[PDB]
């Protein structure tokens, strides 16, 4: 959505990282260091490269983010 508080992005993971890490490159081509949130490192709701996942970032950052949506 437009907001100014957090920056809702999407991108497609590449590369699996270790200890809820994941290597995602945003729509724009732009490499990011995701986490998945809580939810998916308890519930076997697993990212798998090619996937398309929504992630959270701050406006600040924008190459750190976390996880909460993956498409489905």
């Amino acid at each position: 959505m437009a907001k100014q508080d957090v920056i809702e992005l999407e991108g497609t993971v590449l590369d699996t990282l270790p200890n809820a890490m994941f290597k995602v490159e945003l729509e724009n081509g732009h490499e990011i260091l995701a986490h998945v949130s809580g939810k998916i490192r308890m519930n076997y709701i697993r990212i798998l490269p090619g996937d398309k996942v929504t992630v959270e970032m701050s406006p600040y950052d924008l190459t750190r983010g976390r996880i909460t949506y993956r498409y489905k």
